[PDB]
């Protein structure tokens, strides 16, 4: 494996080895009045600053030099040039990789076979802006002659998580917009819950689906259009209700929806990185198609950050090596992301799907086995909630966990006069210090002692309330939580994801993993059906289908 | 530390150093026809069957022999009994540990400090009734006569993560009910946009808090009551439209709620085990106090498995041992939960601090630190959803991850005649066979044969086609999810927990690594209001506050 074989990385080993255990986050402060200053980047987008401060860190000066020299050697800047050119990237299913055309606000061409890809990126984003001028205007009928009120969008995975999180982030800028719901589940649950809210009258499906063959959001497609059907009686009636999302003309043109009727996207736009495209019309919808357009300009911003800083400055290739420095070097196995936002809530699920998804692999471009670990599993809830759920393991369990603690400096609630955000502020701040700093036996002991505690009571509680200290975070705090911010920080994760993946030598864009789960359900499918015992696979398999079967018809 | 001197525990770990390799999943089905039979528990609970299918674990007969013999000589049946019977095994806070005495309902005498608990633990759930009937019938009156329509819970972690994770699980059983509403986070966004969507007239608001002082609840709780003050005018209507779940009296007197409508629970009742009590009012309004007494009687139920049953067919028992082999032996970081059931969507989010709060841990009953690892961290999403995320990694990563897959055999919505629920069911089961037996060389060869690769296409793409298997995995399937089988079902894992604190010798019970967060967040909260600059911490926390004092004045 390129990664284990690299002499830079080598180095980089045997410096943890030698030198790790003598780094104390305490200690590192106190030596230096400077290290908030040198290990942070304040970047100006000039719609807000977004502060990245990696100083809380188990790194020192030497520590990031290694760390960029890497970086380096495992040629991330001509990867880097190669992705935003359109060379294809994507070796093992021979494909592009152009999330970054999609924000692509400055024009400038980029060719996949030759051949520009603006022109055809931007006249689906004009398509895009008319559908949502009709739509929330009140000028798009439904079959009866009103308004829509409802928009309902149909997929799974990378055709749901990125419009449902970013609809759930920029709720604010919804006024007036119509509501919106995400179907996505096959469990029959998902999609009867939300019919039952429904009129047939004034709802407007969108069919997300890159492939269009999708198991999950075919049969949740099929099962919305007999519900509508049976109240609207016209077959002609579904062009008004049913809107496409789809790279697959043949197959959306076999469900019922005609061409006019489907937005288009490319197969060099990952599902996990697609809400930049045609995907995110019911963001558009939502919040509008001028926030859309703050969205990918956001992106963009960040994007040409990417592209044109020099490594030791360059944000989302410094998020990345340190992830590399806690997951080859201390050997970590997750990654904590925690949103002090509300309205962020599912920003940690988003990038479940945007980071394990890329780079939960195996097998390098070499076609060796990976001798060593690569993605961490990605986790987190919003602040304080995570507070009072699991930070008592953070603190005081067995497990390093690297932590990113993110907020916006302006709420969009700034209630009680902005009493509940200093306190939200308040959390945030301390968090990150006491994991840092801890508390010292001897801090502890007199604590204990100002309490009126006996010498008995004291020694027995002692250790309970010592805080060892020392565990990493990052804190990435931003002037306000706009479309164009928020575009801008889904880029910076995009683009530490596909750092990592060349530091690896993986394939971040395919996903070759998911295909025999998929394989497997065909094959059982059929077996559910019927009373007759199943004895075709492992003895576990057979026994929980013939539990299945044998539980069935119990009239509890 | 008491675990790694057990010489159980090292008889265990020299047979994985010798032996663990060896073991493949494959293999362990091949060998003997009769695994699933001998590796499972089928549990009739008389409302229901509960199917612990333990088999597509990396153990044999030998290796579950060694884990029971541990967990008799860590002591775990004497620790039991010692909890069920009221003494102190909350040892660092001096405290009983009594959830089951909450849903006890076979009324047998446990007491505490010579006092059974058993008629006071009645007369609330009397008390709970009695309010439910008064809510529910629309008799409870608004301060303009109106039926209550909304009840809103007020509270933060054991306070707010119970009662949502069951009134969304158990969501069918609420017809009639009013609607409920969840505020917890102090950041302003919570309560802002839930106070919204309201009427001051007909909204009933939950204060959840033992000391009536905790900082998150008691903020939102005084925003709640001055929003409706602005509509109400009256001081005496407070008495009407707020309710507490605490023991603080005065403070209950002074926030204008009628001391008549504070309903208590008991310092043996942990915040995270708390559900069960008075804390569990918004589920009893939600889905009517009669499903509450079976969400009880549940409980019940695996409380007196746990008690009575022999180590080695006792479900959380084993549950837990199966947990110490991948924590202890293997190494495994974490613990998912993949429920295939969209009801159950917040499952997991509970089980992060069921789990990660009550084992987070590293001080055992000796005072001395452990030199092992204690609690995994927790996480996940409902199937289908997570196959679309991050089953990638789980799959073809570079982690072990022990999962716990969930699902009832029948749906609550049975639409297209249980088509939806048949491609769900189909789903949990490919998924274990998958990561179980994966796909070897030879199978995926044939399929890019078909597929009609070239010879060079062919050998590149196999190695990423590949699926090593050998992924340990538990199914959990259950007749319905029912309130007693929900009941059921977290008691279970309640359990569970509670063995895996005993082995590691740690306290499952207290919460002292939450302290240090809240001192610094009180003394960061007065510095953040003023203009002037804070110099009185670390550097970092320092030029976080500078960027906060900049930031926030910035018009975009
Ligand atoms: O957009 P679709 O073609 O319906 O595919 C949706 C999803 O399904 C798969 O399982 C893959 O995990 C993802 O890459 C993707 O987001």
């Amino acid at each position: 494996a390129a990664l284990t074989r690299n002499p830079q990385f080598q180095k980089l080993l045997e410096w943890h080895r030698a030198n790790s255990a003598n780094l104390k986050l305490r200690e590192l402060f106190e030596a230096d009045p400077e290290r908030f200053n040198n290990f942070s980047l304040n970047l100006n987008t000039n719609h807000g600053h977004i502060l990245v401060d990696y100083s809380k860190n188990l790194v020192n000066k030497e520590v990031m030099q290694m760390l960029v020299e890497l970086a380096k050697s495992r040629g991330v800047e001509a990867a880097r040039d190669n992705m935003f050119s359109g060379s294809k990237i994507n070796y093992t299913e021979d494909r592009a990789v152009l999330h970054v055309a999609l924000r692509n606000r400055s024009n400038t061409p980029i060719k996949v076979d030759g051949k520009d890809v603006m022109p055809e990126v931007n006249r689906v984003l004009d398509k895009m802006k008319s559908f949502c001028q009709r739509v929330r205007s009140g000028d798009w009928k439904g079959y009866t002659g009103k308004s829509i009120t409802d928009i309902i969008n149909i997929g799974i995975g990378g055709s749901d998580l990125g419009p449902l999180m970013v609809t759930e982030a920029l709720k604010p800028y919804s006024k007036g917009g119509p509501r919106v719901w995400f179907v996505s589940n096959i469990d029959g649950t998902h999609i009867a819950k939300t019919l039952a809210s429904l009129s047939p009258e004034t709802s407007l499906f969108i069919i997300a689906s890159k492939t269009f063959t999708t198991q999950e959001t075919i049969t949740n497609a099929e099962t919305a259009k007999e519900w509508f059907l049976e109240a609207a009686k016209d077959p002609s009636a579904v062009a008004k209700h049913f809107v496409a999302l789809s790279t697959n003309t043949a197959k959306v043109k076999e469900f019922g929806i005609d061409p006019q009727n489907m937005l288009e996207f490319w197969d060099w736009v990952g599902g996990r990185y697609s809400l930049w495209s045609a995907i995110g019309l019911s963001i558009a919808l939502h919040v509008g198609f001028d926030h859309f357009e703050q969205l990918l300009s956001g992106a963009h911003w960040m994007d040409q950050h990417f592209l044109k800083t020099p490594l030791e400055k360059n944000a989302p290739v410094l998020l990345a090596l340190l992830g590399i420095w806690y997951i080859n070097c201390y050997g970590c196995e997750t990654h904590a992301l925690l949103p002090y936002d509300q309205y962020m809530h599912r920003f940690a699920a988003y990038f479940q799907q945007g980071d394990m998804e890329s780079n939960g692999k195996y097998i390098t471009k070499s076609g060796a086995r990976v001798d060593h670990q690569t993605g961490p599993i990605v986790w987190g809830e919003p602040g304080t909630n995570g507070q009072h759920a699991f930070y008592q393991l953070i603190h005081q369990g067995t497990k390093m966990i690297p932590c990113d603690f993110l907020i916006p400096v302006q709420t969009q609630h700034p209630i009680r006069k902005g009493l509940h955000h200093k306190i939200l502020l308040a959390n945030f701040l301390a968090q990150t210090e006491a994991l840092m700093k801890g508390k010292l036996p001897e801090e502890a002991r007199k604590e204990l002692q100002a309490a009126g505690k006996s010498p008995e009571d004291l020694e027995k509680l002692l250790p309970h309330k010592v805080f060892e200290g020392n565990r990493p975070t990052n804190s990435i705090v931003f002037t306000k939580l706009t479309p164009f911010i928020l575009g801008a920080l889904i880029a910076m994760y995009e683009h530490k994801i596909f750092v990592q993946g060349i530091m690896w030598d993986i394939n971040s864009f395919d996903q070759w993993g998911v295909e025999l789960g998929k394989q497997l359900a065909k094959k059982i499918e059929p077996e559910l059906e019927g009373s007759s015992a199943v004895t075709s696979h492992d003895s576990s398999t057979n026994g929980l289908i013939s539990f299945i079967k044998q539980q069935r018809d119990t009239k509890l």
